[PDB]
């Protein structure tokens, strides 16, 4: 079992002649094993021999008795000690390799004649009891520091040899292993400390907020249900409500819900003879600091979706006795071939259809969208007609998974469509101003986020957040299924991003 | 021993972290008597209540099997003296049989959460953190595991009030087969249980009738013998069928488990598919007699708009139907007589029919004018023309708050009729068509005058054919008053109608049950 | 010192047999005093015997390395041990008397022969060392449970006999006591249990958000400054951004901010030979559901303003060719001594000046607002004349403190009048949707915030935060003060109401 070729590995006793203090832990910890939860894997007869099951590093992430009790502390040092569960009933065969790899390697792939050049031990997979092994603490420093991701011995478990089993028609006999782990003899906390609460270890929890309440992300109206479609395209690339969980707003996003679809700039209204009052705007961002060409395809703020759309603006007019007025324009956002709509550069034109040269005066104005009309979910021209630096692509989902929807519905102008499609985004604003409001630290690739019903408590399905701002949702029907807008999401736990969730 | 070893024997309680707990000690000079529990009852292990659970391959991993709190409802004994005592202490020690085909794997833990813990979620990140056990879905023998009891008070009271320690298990990793032909080992579990070294009940109060811990008796008479609840005529057979709608909202026989009665469910026997009203007889040159009925319950009390969508009694199915009515007219010569009125349900494009509101109408096809003077009645049905087993216009055409659709239903669970049939006026065919209720009306009489403490989610029951003495089926019984049964045929399938359903045990939502 | 009538009190032997297990403490923490921040007060020349300076209970949350360390465990068991130091030079002298209320008593007014009954101690204020007392746990259930506020044995502290000395003309010599509290010998933790975030003990910490970005809550515009205005009503009783600390929402405050000064209804279009199209709407909330008259004065989002403002609708007209098309309506606020606006019964009536029979059609509705009108900081009529049950007015602010405004801007119609004047709101919107998201637990009647510059790190003011929803400013200026709106807010601790601020 746990006889592997490394010297013992001191700790809190090379680390205490300088350090202040050296506190202990709650001795009922020392006797309780727990699961890091990215410590799971199953194997499955298609599987190369090669694949890496788990890889995971010493720290005191791996047991949340102590990715808590680290918020006190400055400082960790010593040893740990795991115990690997293999599933598996003696009609299986194929071996599983697991190895020690120190703490300074060029990660990336180990074949299988690399991950036994290691420290390692070899075990069936018809073990029944569980493969204890020793995770000990090799460091140069004396003792790291509990706020610094500092490298520290991992383990990697990879398939050996083939899963060789029988398997009936449903459903193909995974031998699934689990991970435990436990503080060894000598694993102390050094210096105790005020406990700040932001400390980087804090499963990223969602808003308890029903879907129906929430500010959506593209058009300023509330959400109106939430929804799958595998027909719609499922990689579309909306520049407005793209948060990454890790804090940074990806594209055009704003940190409000009342700059979207609106922006701000100075306004320069002219009279033409042909269709009047036209007006250039020179763009800016709405709190009022100057707008730069810079990474973002637009001011932030603005719209995402081709088609005209009218804006209402205040317009100190100079006439007599109508001094102050709020009045309608008209823009147009896609292409057609012919229009300078420069976002990228910071000019945006848009007129009206008048025949009087009503003196208009120029200023700061905020224009708040009235009414879409030719809606077309794709990007309009951020440029004239060139490229422009925009968020990439939603995705890459998994074979069998579809995006998550948000949609609301918005105003339109018609003469013979008469239902109100509309829009959605990919998180309600109530999430982006809550991901860029807390700056999370991000564990692996994706939660395992849960909808529950508030009251009737049964679950609804079992949708996978991925970081980069998305939530896919294993699905396989054929037409957009809809769902309750009465729940509330929330977190389970982090989770490889090869995980397989369960079909709806 | 078996034969043989590809196996394995987990016959050891393993060590779980925590400290002994006193039990009966605390209790000793606080409560003002000395009690004790036949010293027969710690010597033989046995059944608890909520004794059975299965894991099935479709269980995915967090799914918690069996969710059993400390107490005196872990024994069939522990569960019957405790009638007559008011409050218990002390420990007690669960055994665990799962002894799954010796070609399945996965294995579950089981996690001894203390007191005051938020019920609910409970995800499979923090059932390790807890102090447990992991055992594999293959253990042959028993294993047994203590139940401690941490507490702040010295005793807790016998009514469901107090917070004990829980004992939940989870499925950890799911259940996978290996034998090489279509089919995977459901592992049928089961749970025994005795108290431990020093549990004992404290004061010794009157064995009270209607206590908390009545497991449940069902009815001993035949579906044979039983009233329909959903129109006035004996049950004709029982049976099971995918074809028709699985998921229906009929606003009669429709009882939970605890008697709290659900939409328009009668109490009587004689009250189905029928009102009393009072009635306004007039007559116009058209079709005749018209009878603007102003409803009302058919004991005598004034009817009033409430949650339920109609007096109690009310039919609910769509349709042409007849009607007898006890009428004194003033014709000279014949006073009293009992005539036929019509009554034609659902949306008719002349529908001011809001039984919710309390009015509805009938119309006969009368010469001259029926000289009924108006008068309190009731009004029992005869036949049905255009039947349609769907809800009625409640109101006009309006919103109506009424009993939610019978569901859900786990993967592969129809609903179990009990179906007769009706009296049927039509013109073509020769076969009287058939309705079905969920319970017969005995059995809402009985949840109704019983009022049951339901445990978990649902009971498991049987179907013993007291004749021969075999069983037929294996159905669950949910608490919402319907009773599931697995099934995977396409036509219909009819049972006999003379089994005694015998309750079994309690049993959680996920018991995948015994196909037929 | 520590000589008072009290039995020793036993804990953590008393309730060992009946607990799973008996966790101990990181050892410590048992040799480092530390304060409770409601633990400070400050006697004064004008103070008359009898006030209460500090009023403590027993808890683990007297000591920041136990009310986080109470996140693992299930319960608590056991002493602490306190002591208190007067900050007095030998110039000084009126008494102060610490008594030790068991816990079961009438809470109120304890005069000061009444706190001289219980176990205390006297002690002058000129005693240079601390006054160090126990606070024993008297109980009668065996362990305290850590999510529940039971009651332990509390410290009171009484001004026994006034302060008598000199003083200069600056600043009148308050004579400052504070109070420390660290665990006995035999303050144990019950039983392990993995570490819930959302305990209650939870310093209620505020998003991370420049106030120049967030949403504003009365009007949907961001917000474009905050200010301080002594001359502006001192007592307002907005019925929008108004949530208490804990988490209620007080008054018609929507949880989004998209619902704010708009509501969704079933419209009645009907043709007038006089002004036009007229419209009776039946409110409904904006998600969907039905609205039914309740102890709120209005449906959520409906606004608080007096004055004219138009709205804008969809309206699917069914005339040929123009089949949807958004336009614009008018609607009265203001009382006017002729409106049936009655959204507390659930209809408003919005008109047009229009002389067509223009042939609309009814349907859901929601309705922007687009332009005020003789804008008023007053209620509109919430019923025909009579009362409506809304949110009281803010307040009471302390003798010199003032209300703190969240500036922003609105569009307005007018004809001479050019400034734009417009409305100010209690929190901006992302706080209101954090307060309510959280649900933290309110530890006594204030915050002390702290408005810091992002980069340069200095302060620029102490505000208060009322947990009845408000931010009160000590101010003594005349005119209206101004300040920067790129600044962070970030707390400090709970302090006691009667806390006095920093003037700026």
């Amino acid at each position: 079992e746990q006889a592997v070729p490394i010297q013992p590995v001191a700790g809190a006793a090379l680390a205490a002649p300088a350090a202040g203090q050296i506190n202990q832990i709650d001795p009922w910890i020392f006797q309780n094993f727990v699961q890091c939860p990215l410590g799971e894997f199953s194997i499955s007869p298609r599987n190369t021999p090669g694949e890496i099951l788990f890889d995971l590093a010493l720290g005191p992430g791996l047991n949340p008795y102590l990715a808590h009790l680290s918020a006190m502390y400055t400082g960790w040092v010593g040893n740990m000690e795991v115990q690997l569960v293999l599933a598996g009933n003696a009609f299986t065969a194929g071996k599983v390799v697991v190895a020690l790899v120190p703490p300074y390697f060029p990660k990336g792939s180990l074949t299988t004649a690399q991950i036994t050049c290691f420290p390692h031990v070899m075990c069936d997979v018809r073990t029944l009891e569980p493969i204890q092994l020793p995770l000990l603490d090799v460091r140069r420093v004396l003792w790291h520091a509990t706020q610094d991701q500092e490298e520290s011995m991992r383990l990697v478990c990879m398939l050996y040899t083939p899963l060789r089993t029988n398997s009936p028609g449903d459903e193909s006999f995974v031998v699934s292993g689990r991970l435990l782990s436990k503080p060894a003899a000598d694993f102390n906390f050094v210096y105790l400390t005020p406990p700040i609460e932001r400390t980087i270890y804090r499963m990223v929890d969602l808003p308890v907020i029903q879907p129906r309440l929430c500010t959506h992300a593209r058009w300023p109206a509330p959400v109106y249900g939430l929804l799958v479609d595998p027909s719609l395209p499922s990689n579309p690339q909306w520049q407005n409500g793209r948060v990454h969980v890790d804090g940074t707003l990806l594209g055009t996003t704003p940190i409000s819900g009342s700059w979207v679809s609106c922006f701000a700039a100075e306004a320069a209204y002219k009279f033409q003879s042909g269709t009047g009052e036209v007006a250039t705007f020179t763009l800016i961002e709405q709190d009022g600091s100057a707008y730069v060409p810079g990474d973002r395809a637009a001011p932030l703020g603005y719209p995402d979706f081709s088609g005209q759309l009218e804006i209402e603006v205040q317009t100190e007019t100079t006439k007599t006795g109508d001094k102050l007025k709020v009045t309608t324009f008209e823009m147009i956002l896609g292409p057609t071939t012919n229009a300078d709509q420069a976002p990228y550069q910071g000019r945006v034109f848009a007129s009206v259809t008048a025949a009087a040269s009503l003196d208009l005066v120029d200023g700061r104005v905020r224009a708040v969208p009235r009414s879409i009309y030719g809606f077309q979910d794709t990007i309009p021209e951020y440029n004239d007609g060139l490229l422009v630096p925009l968020a990439p692509p939603i995705g890459p989902f998994l074979p069998g998974e579809v995006l998550l929807r948000f949609r609301t519905y918005m105003r339109q102008i018609d003469t013979a469509d008469a239902a109100a499609e509309a829009i959605d985004c990919a998180l309600p604003q109530e999430f982006v101003s809550w991901f860029a409001s807390n700056a999370f630290t991000v564990q692996s690739e994706a939660l395992l986020l849960r909808y529950r019903n508030t009251l009737t408590g049964q679950l609804l399905f079992e949708c996978k957040l991925y970081n980069e701002g998305y939530i896919a949702l294993s699905y396989s029907g054929s037409g957009p299924l809809t769902f309750p807008t009465d729940g509330i999401f929330e977190v389970v736990s982090w989770v490889p991003r090869l995980y397989q969730l369960a079909s709806v």
